[PDB]
C-alpha cells in the first residue's frame, strides 16, 4: 500500500475524519476500527483523541486497502496517518475503539490492529477497563 497526502478540513468524531483528498474535500471513515458514538461511553474521549491527533500533526496522509475505495455513504476507505503514526491504530492501542468491520480483501493492517487491541485489553485500558 502508499500513502498520500490528504490535509485536514474537520475533526468530525472518533473513526471519522474531513480531509481533502486531491483537492476535493471528503470525509474519511478509518478502516478496521469502531469507536463509539460520541453520546456512549468513551465517545467524546474517542472523538478528542481523534481530534487531538489529526489537529497537531504537520502531514495528513490516507492509505487506501486493496478492496473498496468508497463505503455506501460515499465515506472514503482509509488508514488515515498524522506525521507518519496511524490513527486507527492509535484509537486501538490506546482502548478508545475496537478492531471491528474487518471485510475480506480491505484487510492489509488487520494483525497489526489485533496486535494492538490485545495490548489495550491486557492493560485494561478505557473501552477494556
Ligand atoms: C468501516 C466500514 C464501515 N462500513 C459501513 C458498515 C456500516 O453500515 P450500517 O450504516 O448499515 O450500520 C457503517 C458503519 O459505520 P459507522 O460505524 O461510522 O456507523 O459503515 C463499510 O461499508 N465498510 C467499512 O469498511
Ligand atoms: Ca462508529
Amino acid at each position: 500500500l502508499h500513502k498520500e497526502p490528504a490535509t485536514l478540513i474537520k475533526a468530525i468524531d472518533g473513526d471519522t475524519v474531513k480531509l481533502m483528498y486531491k483537492g476535493q474535500p471528503m470525509t474519511f471513515r478509518e478502516l478496521l476500527v469502531d469507536t463509539p458514538e460520541f453520546n456512549e461511553k468513551y465517545g467524546p474521549e474517542a472523538s478528542a483523541f481523534t481530534k487531538k491527533m489529526v489537529e497537531n500533526a504537520k502531514k495528513i496522509e490516507v492509505e487506501f486497502d486493496k478492496g473498496q475505495r468508497t463505503d455506501k455513504y460515499g465515506r472514503g476507505l482509509a488508514y488515515i496517518y498524522a506525521d507518519g503514526k496511524m490513527v486507527n491504530e492509535a484509537l486501538v492501542r490506546q482502548g478508545l475503539a475496537k478492531v471491528a468491520y474487518v471485510y475480506k480483501g480491505n484487510n492489509t493492517h488487520e494483525q497489526l490492529l489485533r496486535k494492538a487491541e490485545a495490548q489495550a485489553k491486557k492493560e485494561k485500558l478505557n473501552i477494556w477497563s
